């Protein structure tokens, strides 16, 4: 399968999450995503075919993970934006106030701005700290998906948000939205990963 940020993948033939970013760990191919999407050794599938397994994860506390892929997978320096693509050019972290977008299997490509940093989310499983907040809307299933600027700087992966009864927070004003992502930099260093860029 072609590994592109934002696309859907399943975990152990059950949950569905979104791909974060194509990365390499030496000769090993992989993609980063959210830790709450799967447990170590869980099997990831795309298009009905097995593409790899969860190599490591931290959740709660943090919300990160990476999936080790088979050599047959095709790593790409891109994130899905509708039928088009946003090229991943680096991982420079944007400051509060910057515009940012994310790609996910549920809400597609959504944009907004970064409103706060170091935010704590109190999830059912426990607290997750150090998350960055944005007013771009999101929905269930977008988890693990790419957060990136229009200039191609990868910011992190989708962790959670204050979704409403319809499963997303797109139905309420931006001023009332809290969409949270796990910063990419600590994920890359935690697992010794290098971003695939173009």
């Amino acid at each position: 399968a072609n590994i592109v940020g934002g696309i859907e993948y399943s975990i152990n033939n059950a949950s569905l999450c979104s791909v974060g970013f194509s990365v390499t760990r030496g000769a090993t191919k992989g993609f980063v995503t959210a830790g709450h999407c799967g447990t170590v050794n869980a099997t990831a599938r795309i298009g009905g075919a097995v593409v790899g397994t969860f190599a490591a994860r931290v959740f709660p506390g943090n919300d990160r993970a990476w999936v080790s892929l088979t050599s047959a997978q095709t790593l790409l320096p891109r994130v899905a934006n509708g039928s088009s693509f946003v090229t991943v050019r680096g991982s420079t972290e944007a400051a509060v106030g910057a515009a940012v977008c994310h790609s996910g299997r549920t809400t597609g490509y959504q944009c907004g701005t970064i409103t706060a940093k170091n935010v704590t989310a109190n999830y059912a499983e426990g607290a997750v700290r150090g998350l960055t907040q944005s007013n771009a809307c999101m929905g269930r299933g977008d988890s693990g998906g790419s957060w990136i600027t229009s200039a191609g700087q990868a910011q992190g992966v989708m962790s959670g948000g204050n979704v409403q009864s319809n499963g997303n927070n797109c139905g309420i004003p931006a001023s009332q939205r809290s969409s949270l992502f796990e910063r990419l930099q600590p994920i890359l260093s935690q697992y010794g990963l290098s971003l695939v860029t173009g």
